């Protein structure tokens, strides 16, 4: 007794044969038992059609001879009736079986069938030379002469009106924001029906919800009544917008009575606050349904953005003084790409700060100063100050901030004077755009660009994917040379701007190159997604944007760790070949490499709690970098392209020569220094774990003619169970270079230890947790214990080019450590806080050659606070990127008690910074100017719904609407204490910083105004807060928003002022008029009746309606611009929607879901009919 489907999809029911009716559905099965689907089959004397997927019997039409015929569900042909086809079209067939066409009267009703014989529903036309609307239900012609609105003009005032009216028309008696009212506003009524018995004058604390007494429309009123009924306040009820106004008002009062009884019973109103809050979120105008939540682009993070507008008439506190330039990223600093995808994605997260405003620019510099002098200012400790910065989210802010930061460092530290000054304040950019490197270099390299081209290639060739990987050949970028000729090496001057940033095929330091940092992973690259995919994969969460708890994170982390360390060698979430990647990263010339905490220690749990399996290898590479890495570079592959010839291995060989050795063939230094002889390094790496060499094949490392006949020993060698690490010359296998300086390797190798036994080793691809491919690193034997191959930076003015950083051996001697993970657990104890640990362990990083320590952002997390909209992981994981107070870096509570960040107190931070200076390392401050989270104070902004670049969404009604945002800072926080304080001192000492014009604005920064308190006027926008398009209350009739700010310009519903509010439709000799629930006449506005029909009322206050012999199509231009367009109003004023309408001359048009005419496009139908609309609107 079940259906089963085959591999093909044929279906049996156990098998039944012939005509049968399993579960009441008529089906036909062939003699072999297969279920008939999507065809006419003949059973008995009646032909039946069976449906495509279900196989159930249904009406259908087929063409017999040349005439359409109709077949019903029972297989009988249809005569004198309507019958459908599978597509969904209805036809009518006469007594002779033949389909009818055109205008037809049957059974005393008139239907319109088009040429194809399709019954047309929701179709307006002058059919009999007289208007006729064909029903949406059955297609039956009505004259559309009867008015469909059910609500006549009625007065609402009665004996309770003066009691429930507002005590006062001002901020005393009305909960409000900037004067405006909200759905969840409570107010002070004149009197209170205490206990449902006796009316008594109200006391100032006797506040009541506005929704107890007033509603924006009948739909909302009916929903309120039904909702409150369901909570014990009434016998559960169903009311509709169609219910009479009188009945709804009476029912509101019986609910009011019941409410006052439960207030007396509970002696509280908090239960009601929660009931109203809940109810309000139920309504679409007061929730995200009217906010157009979307997830494409950066909207993926939080669900969509609102851009604030400069609107001095309604919302003047929120005006930006014409300073809200969006998307001025480096490539668009001047707005010249505003109309293209080259406009920057200004909106990223939370409240987006307006960094195009000179006043805000000054404040960002104040903050920058505070960070670079944090120790001096907060502990009077001149050794506890940050040395350099990381600029977060470069492409999501105004690029002026780069110049501001650059020039500040020039002024205060003379970074443009020497490499020693510059390199004492190492500064990096998170600048992802592929054209940022060239911009950064044109602007003098004030901060180091990242080099994504190399990070990307690690992804393709090693780091990503179990198998199909780009060849190691791609690391060379041979196109750099003309014709890709590795023999002739003529640089291609006319190259297409496509390639890796720094060529390393034969890098002798002779050509100028763009200084940069590079990495394999980051706190925000190849971490956050895998870690979440793992949680999703094990059912811990459902979505990437899902909120998770720390325990949820801990459980997921256990699977992540299990996958990372899998002995199989396969990795589902984690990256492959990280050792091999680091080997290349750490040997490359002309880069400052950066190392990720999470490749050295586990990304979760406690800080430095447990090393990763990669730790030993990376640690060795790092120490070897200090000893051996210097001089020129070469790089080659046993490969010529995408595809491999017979002998070819695609094994990459990277070499460094030693201090002053720049070339393969250079035999000695120009200054006759000897340091080079025991320096240099050789790296061999493969991406093929199933690699086997031919017996003939030999693989060579050209260590250089400065290293003829020299003995080399292994640092690191891969094998089938792991990667061996050799700590000193004695414990490793040796091998000697030939006369030309080449180390030769074969399929089979017999190496000898310098002293001790022989060793056997195969050039063999391996597969295990540490590698999927090959890795060999070789170093010269005889290296001193204190050997240091690094170059000190020079104090002389090397360059008059104006530039700050220069890619050279001194810059290359640096190493940045990104020393945190976003997924660290919260400290279990004060002693295990990241910054305490960093202080005790500073030593360890000095010996790995770290010259600059990139610390996590130290700002106080906004945490679980959430005023609306989607929370982001930065906030609930307390990682420091999401913060309320920019100057609170772990200060104590005002009561004296400790109040650490996730990383510890402010003292812990100053101690951590000092400890790094005691060990000769710099400390990097994360500068995060793009946004700020969870501001506790509300303001009313004028907002438009936009995508990441601040462009209005295409099909949105959310345009210039009033919205309550959380934009105002407490005014009593550390932003209030330290805001703008250091600027005056700075203007006095370095006037030019304050006189220099910025590019995007034409203006200099403006310190004449200090920011102690944030507010909307300094913001570009916000992520959508799920409050609704009309949470700020508005009268539908006049479209004016209620307000009580100034007694001269009050606007309230008339009930609340104890005046008479009449509401409904009323006819007069001229036409039909409408009065809203608040008692105002509708003018120049669209109005919806209780049955769902829509009407437009013109300037004069009269419903628009079509006349006989005239065009029913009318052009509407309203106060509400988004609704402008061409509409089709019938004689009873009803707007045609989602259907075709004929004009007086016989032309057909189509009108959409919302009544607007559609032009210049194709349009589809539920029955699969296609139509075209010309530009003038007509239907071809
Ligand atoms: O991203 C740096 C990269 O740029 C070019 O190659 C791009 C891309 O070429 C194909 O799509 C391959 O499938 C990828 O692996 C390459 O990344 C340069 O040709 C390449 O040398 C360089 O690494
Ligand atoms: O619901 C289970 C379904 O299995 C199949 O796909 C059969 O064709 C269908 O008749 C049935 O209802």
């Amino acid at each position: 007794k079940s259906y089963v489907a085959d591999s093909s999809g044929q279906t049996y029911y156990f098998p039944l044969i012939g005509l049968q009716t399993i579960d009441g559905n008529l089906q036909y099965f062939n003699q072999q038992g297969v279920q008939i689907k999507g065809g006419f089959q003949d059973v008995n004397n009646k032909r039946i059609y069976f449906a495509p997927n279900t196989g159930n019997a249904v009406a259908n039409t087929e063409i017999i001879n040349g005439k359409l015929q109709g077949r019903d569900a029972n297989g009988n042909q249809v005569k004198n009736a309507f019958s459908k086809d599978v597509a969904g079209n209805t036809f009518y067939f006469d007594a002779n079986g033949v389909m009818l066409t055109g205008l037809q009267t049957i059974s005393g009703k008139t239907y319109y069938l088009d040429e194809q014989g399709h019954l047309r529903k929701n179709y307006a036309g002058t059919f009999n030379n007289q208007f006729m609307y064909f029903d949406a239900d059955t297609g039956a012609g009505k004259t559309a002469i009867e008015y469909q609105f059910d609500q006549g003009l009625v007065s609402q005032s009665n004996e309770n009106t003066p009691h429930n009216a507002a005590k006062s028309y001002d901020k005393s008696s009305f909960e409000n924001v900037d004067g405006y009212l909200t759905a969840d506003t409570w107010y002070r009524p004149t009197d209170i029906l205490k206990n449902g018995d006796t009316w008594t004058a109200s006391t100032e604390t006797d506040m009541r919800p506005l929704l107890m007494t007033w509603w924006p429309d009948k739909q909302t009123q009916a929903n309120y009544l039904n909702f409150m009924s369901s909570k014990g306040l009434g016998i559960t009820t169903t009311y509709t917008a169609a219910t009479s106004q009188k009945t709804l008002n009476d029912a509101a009062f019986v609910i009011q009575t019941a409410i006052e009884q439960q207030i007396s019973l509970k002696k509280s109103t908090e239960w009601l606050r929660d009931a109203i809050d809940s109810f309000v979120k139920t309504q679409a105008n007061w929730n995200k349904q009217t906010e157009d939540e979307a997830f494409d682009g950066l909207q993926w993070l939080q669900g969509g953005f609102l851009a604030y507008q400069d609107d001095s008439h309604r919302t003047p506190n929120t005006d930006s003084g014409n300073n809200r330039k969006l998307g001025r990223q480096p490539i668009n600093i001047d707005g010249s790409k505003d109309t293209t995808d080259g406009k920057g994605s200004e909106f990223l997260l939370a409240n987006d700060i307006d960094n195009s405003n000179p006043i805000v620019q000054a404040e960002q510099l104040n903050w920058l100063h505070y960070l670079m002098n944090f120790g001096s200012i907060t502990g009077n400790n001149d050794n506890a100050n940050f040395d350099g910065i990381r600029v977060d989210a470069v492409d999501n802010v105004d690029a002026d901030l780069l110049k501001i930061a650059g020039d500040y460092f020039k002024a205060l530290y003379g970074t443009d004077k020497s490499d020693a000054n510059a390199n004492k304040h190492l500064s990096i950019l998170e600048d992802w755009n592929g054209k940022d490197p060239q911009y950064v270099n044109q602007q003098g390299n004030a901060q180091l660009t990242m080099d994504y081209t190399v990070t990307s290639q690690f992804g393709n060739s090693l780091t990503h994917g179990a198998n199909n990987r780009s060849n190691m050949w791609y690391f060379l970028d041979t196109g750099y040379y003309l014709n890709g000729d590795l023999n002739k090496k003529i640089v291609d001057k006319n190259r297409p701007n496509s390639g890796t940033l720094v060529n390393r095929i034969a890098n002798s330091g002779d050509t100028k190159v763009i200084p940069n940092y590079s990495f394999v992973r980051a706190h925000d690259y190849d971490a956050q997604d895998p870690i979440r995919k793992a949680m999703i994969d094990h059912g811990i969460i459902k979505n990437m944007q899902d909120t998770f708890t720390f325990d949820q994170l801990a459980q997921g982390m256990e699977f992540y760790y299990k996958d990372q360390e899998n002995p199989s060698g396969f990795k589902k979430y984690n990256d492959y070949n990280l050792p091999s990647a680091y080997a290349m990263l750490l040997t490359n010339k002309d880069t400052v490499p950066r190392v990720y905490y999470g490749d050295m220690y586990l990304e979760g749990g406690q800080y430095m709690e447990k090393g990763t399996i990669y730790n030993p290898v990376i640690s060795a590479l790092l120490k070897a970098r200090i000893k051996y890495v210097s001089g020129g570079q070469t790089m080659a592959t046993d490969s010529s392209g995408k595809d491999l010839k017979d002998g070819e291995t695609d094994l990459l060989t990277s070499v460094r020569f030693g201090k002053g050795i720049m070339t393969s063939d250079q035999t000695t230094t120009q200054d006759n220094s000897q340091d080079y002889k025991n320096q240099g390094i050789g790296v061999i790496v493969g991406n093929n774990p199933d690699l086997k060499l031919n017996n003939d094949k030999t693989i060579t490392l050209h260590m250089g003619k400065a290293h003829k006949n020299q003995l080399y020993r292994a640092l690191v060698l891969s094998n089938d169970s792991g990667i061996d690490v050799y700590d000193s010359d004695d414990k490793a296998p040796t091998l000697r270079t030939n006369d030309n300086g080449d180390l030769i390797f074969h399929k089979t190798n017999t190496f000898v230890k310098q002293d001790g036994t022989i060793i056997n080793y195969e050039m063999k691809g391996s597969l295990n947790a540490l590698i999927s491919g090959y890795l060999g690193v070789w170093v010269p034997v005889g290296a001193s214990d204190s050997q240091d191959a690094r170059t000190v930076a020079t104090e002389s003015s090397s360059s008059n080019d104006g530039s700050v950083f220069h890619s050279n051996a001194a810059l290359d001697s640096n190493v940045i450590y990104e020393g945190f993970s976003n997924f660290q657990a919260m400290p279990t104890s004060p002693e295990q806080s990241t910054n305490v640990v960093i202080a005790t362990k500073a030593n360890l990083f000095k010996e790995l050659g770290i010259t600059s320590f990139e610390l996590a952002p130290q700002y106080r997390s906004s945490g679980d606070t959430n005023y609306g909209g989607m929370s982001f992981l930065d906030s609930f994981l307390n990682n420091g990127y999401a913060f309320t107070d920019r100057y609170d870096l772990g200060f104590n509570k005002a009561d004296g008690n400790p109040n650490p960040t996730k990383y510890g107190t402010d003292q812990d931070l100053r101690n951590a910074i000092e400890a790094l200076h005691k060990n000769g390392m710099q400390a990097i401050a994360d500068w995060v100017p793009d946004q700020i989270y969870a501001l506790p104070g509300k303001e009313v902004v004028t907002a438009t719904r936009v995508d990441e670049r601040g462009n209005q969404l295409k099909d949105t009604d959310f345009v210039n609407l009033l919205y309550v945002a959380n934009t105002k800072s407490s005014g009593v926080d550390y932003q209030a204490k330290y805001g703008g304080e250091f600027l005056d001192k700075l203007r006095e000492e370095y006037p030019s910083l304050f006189k220099q014009n910025q590019v995007s604005t034409g203006q200099p920064i403006d310190a004449s105004t200090k920011i102690k308190q944030w507010s909307a006027k300094y913001m570009n926008g916000t992520n959508i807060l799920h409050r609704g398009a009309y949470y700020v209350l508005k009268d539908w009739a006049t479209n004016q928003y209620f307000n009580i700010a100034k007694t001269n310009e009050v606007f309230l519903p008339l009930q609340l002022q104890n005046k008479d509010a009449q509401t409904g439709f009323i006819s007069d000799a001229s036409g039909v008029k409408y009065y809203s629930i608040s008692g105002y006449q509708a003018k120049d506005t669209f109005i919806e009746d209780g049955n769902g029909n829509w009407y437009y009322f013109d300037k004069d206050g009269y419903m628009v309606r079509s006349q006989q012999g005239e065009n029913p199509i009318r052009t509407v231009e309203t106060s509400v611009n988004t609704r402008n367009g061409n509409y089709y109003f019938m004689p009873n004023g009803v707007e045609l929607r989602k259907g075709f309408g004929t004009d007086n001359s016989g032309n057909v048009y189509y009108f959409d879901d919302q009544g607007k005419m559609v032009r210049d496009k194709y349009i589809n139908d539920d029955a699969n009919n296609f139509y075209h609309l010309n530009v003038d609107g007509t239907m071809s």
